[PDB]
């Protein structure tokens, strides 16, 4: 509704996550504050050009990574994504590993999610009058993963195709007989704690959202287990990869999601009664 | 406590979900409001006699479904049955299946349930200084469970004779990975969002409480996953056998539910601390 | 911070569970106002000398069982202890089995955990601007899980030196389908509502925390399901039991836990950023 300063527009929006808290990317940067119903996003949102495509900027986590998962305004922030016009929606996370293969430096396109988060207190947008029951059985765009597929291949990356993330609620880590439940029993490949209910959100909104996810760790599964630094580290350590990638993509999406390649572009037509 | 008008009393419940907004079967029909600690219940009550029989009905979404599961207020809805005397409660509900012997149109009167909902906020009604700590082992009322299969048996429905219900958070549907999870690794049968924390307080408050449930989809899948739509036109479809069940059944709860057939019915006499 | 009387200090908490609402074990004992952030702790902290180590003993539910495992404030809890100055931390805990071998009567002191809760509002200390990601892929304290095995195998009680801990929500038990769950899919030993976040905070605070837990019934799988009333008889009478394990273990924490066998110790090092 309210930007300051007025009338501000975007057509990709990009949410960093660990590590990536600053744009990077975006040429004549502007700082803009969008109103929104929830209140404060998590920090700013950075509007500025990728050759000739404008790009909204927001860390998930705010500047300084001052935001931990569970306290994340999810609402307000996908809310002030919509609020500037976005299409597309790259989400880059760090997650950890529960198969040998998909190694630390890999990127992972997730095509699955099981949500085994508790505390988020809202996990949509609707809570009446109108009741809103979106469909996910394939939760993110297609059209946006294969785009991402196909820059990591590219530039020579390591890029898994698909990838079931199992998000948990933190902010603690798993404890080994949690770790063997996701791994054996669930059979999820990546784990991370921000995805849900960013996805929802991004869903009922009608984006096209994709995961870029970085694998900084095996979960306990390495004879050391995961610890927050070492996240950071491997993040920091990549990021420049991941910009890359992001320069490789923004430019192609200068158009439209394909809508027969997105499955939440048209989601209210059949969820709203 | 306080009702208006006042001294009115009920001896059935029955809870409507999906499709069923009005009663339909009682004559002689009042709104009351009754009094809760809790705030409002999701709409009137409506009052009125089945055969002889006193009815109290209660639309959990509200007239219009205007209140989805996850902002219900289930304490002040099973707290206004209470108050007004009620012994039974029927709740009739739309479910998912997964598996294909269930299928759509079918009636389901489940006796088993997982609960994997977060967002509830109260579970129960003691949060002290009373501790209160329920047995639900066998959670649904036997006797009533029995009275419908048979109701469904003599007017030939199908009505499948046991049934474990997975209660997700909604109010999106599950994606495909939690799906297979549902199915094949906890081995559910049937999947829906509002029996908890409903059937958790209908137990606190000793009362014999069953599920109708009617499957309305095969969740992820058929070749086209759920829809809300598709949930709605199919309950509405089928409203009218759900009508003629309760027309059978309601008559003959005249009397009281078997104690050693009601799990519930006397819960608080080792439960309470 | 504040503490009336002031001047307090401990070295040694013991956290009561069901059936352990008084000390019985500290001479000369002292109730202790302890100011937290959080607001009021469970009760009156109670400090007192068992052969020459300073005690703070804490019922988690309060004096009579006050306070159901859903509405106990977990960060003033162990912030009071903290703030006392206490090093380690003994729960005793009434606990479920869903294994034969694990009898009632027995004492287990479990390694591992599963965290099935959902309502407990906060689980952490760690809300922004330092964002703390704690490791508790090991998250009981090794030091003092020996030395309980040790106390018990001393006093000739049967002790299992290893188990995972399913923690519910409750207040109501198990569902029949629900516990096949915890049994069959998860393979968890034991089950109970108190551990988390309990154990979370525990572990952010940088304390060696373990549980003895107490096995007081079988959970859904013996001809009688489980009942609040036969949990807190079988505690009542072994209470005695457990009172002799605490005489016999706290004089030998007069010193400090061994780092290299106390995962949690300096669980912020490489947790915070
Ligand atoms: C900076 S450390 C915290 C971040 O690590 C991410 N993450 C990385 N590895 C894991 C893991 N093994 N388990 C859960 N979250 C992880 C989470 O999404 C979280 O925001
Ligand atoms: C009117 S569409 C929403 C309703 O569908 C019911 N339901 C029907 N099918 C499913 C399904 N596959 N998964 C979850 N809930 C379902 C839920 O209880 C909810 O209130
Ligand atoms: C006094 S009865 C309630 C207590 O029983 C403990 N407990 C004992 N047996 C079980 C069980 N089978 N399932 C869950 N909690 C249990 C819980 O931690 C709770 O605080």
């Amino acid at each position: 509704e309210i930007t300051r300063p007025p009338g501000v527009r975007a057509h990709v929006g990009v949410i960093g996550g660990s590590g990536l808290y600053d744009p990077g990317i975006v040429e004549n940067p502007v700082e803009v504050k969008v109103s929104t119903p929830y209140g404060n996003p998590s920090d700013f949102i950075v509007v500025g050009d990728v050759a000739g495509v404008k790009v909204a900027f927001l860390p998930r986590h705010g500047r300084g990574h001052r935001i931990p998962p569970h306290a994340i305004n999810y609402r307000a922030n996908i809310w002030a994504l919509k609020a500037l016009g976005v299409k597309w929606v790259i989400s880059v996370s760090a997650v950890g590993s529960l198969r040998e293969d998909y190694r630390p430096g890999d990127f992972v396109v997730p095509d699955q999610f099981i949500d085994m988060t508790k505390n988020r207190r809202h996990y949509t947008f609707y809570d009446g009058p109108v009741t809103v029951h979106v469909s996910m059985a394939d939760p993110f765009c297609e059209d946006l993963r294969q785009r991402l597929i196909d820059s990591g291949r590219r530039l020579g990356y390591t890029v898994h195709e698909r990838g079931t993330y199992v998000c948990i609620e933190g902010p603690r880590f798993s404890t080994r007989a949690e770790s063997r439940v996701w791994k054996d029993v669930f059979k999820a490949d990546i784990i991370g704690m921000t995805l849900v209910p960013e996805i929802n959100l991004a869903c009922e909104a009608q984006l096209c959202y994709a995961t870029l996810a970085m694998v900084t760790d095996y979960d306990v599964w390495a004879d050391r287990p995961v610890t927050a630094e070492e996240v950071e580290r491997v993040m920091i350590s990549n990021v420049e990869r991941a910009r890359r990638m992001l320069y490789d993509v923004i430019p192609k999406l200068a158009g439209e999601p394909e809508l027969e390649r997105c499955s939440c572009c048209r989601a209210l037509d059949t969820a709203a009664i």
